[PDB]
């Protein structure tokens, strides 16, 4: 019926400016490399808040449209869920939370993104979830470089 997992990411950033960026709601192409175009209207980081996103070209989808369900900004945790567009993920929500770590006498963030998916009656629980997670995974390696690269300027 349903399927869902968690990925992991280790970021050598500090946690604000992690967070800084993963709390716009309204900005995800930022870092998410698969966006072209986000709009938001009203009260832009509020929960209920409603994105319209637009996709890249070549990909199997091209329209998205997503609600802001949780924005903690004391505990930084951002849930998200997909209820709209071109794509195949019904029942779509995920939650991307932010912890700290220091690994080498190095401040850095720990980025950890669980999602739960409805599985069409069509694919299996592997063939609809492996998809999900290696697209996650590209967001949070990008999130990293982002991150990362704004670090190395400040
Ligand atoms: C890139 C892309 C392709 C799809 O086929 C589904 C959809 C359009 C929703 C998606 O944006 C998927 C986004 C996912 C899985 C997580 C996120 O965005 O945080």
């Amino acid at each position: 019926s349903q399927c869902s997992s968690t990925l992991v990411k280790h970021i050598k950033a500090p946690l604000h400016l992690v967070w800084s960026i993963v709390r716009r709601f309204d900005e995800p192409q930022k870092y998410k490399p698969f966006i072209s175009r986000c709009v938001v209207q009203g009260k832009k980081l509020e929960v209920g808040s409603v994105r319209e996103v637009d996709l890249k070209s070549g990909l199997p989808a091209t329209k998205s449209t997503e609600v802001l369900e949780i924005l903690d900004d004391n505990e930084h945790i951002l849930g998200i869920r997909i209820v709209g567009g071109d794509h195949r993920l019904k029942n779509y929500s995920s939650t991307i939370s932010l912890h700290s770590e220091t690994i080498d006498g190095k401040t850095g963030t720990l980025a950890i993104e669980s999602f739960v998916v409805d599985v069409p009656e069509g694919n299996t629980k592997e063939e609809t979830c492996f998809f999900v997670e290696a697209l996650i995974q590209c967001n949070l390696n990008s999130l990293a470089d982002v991150t990362e690269r704004l670090q190395a300027e400040s």
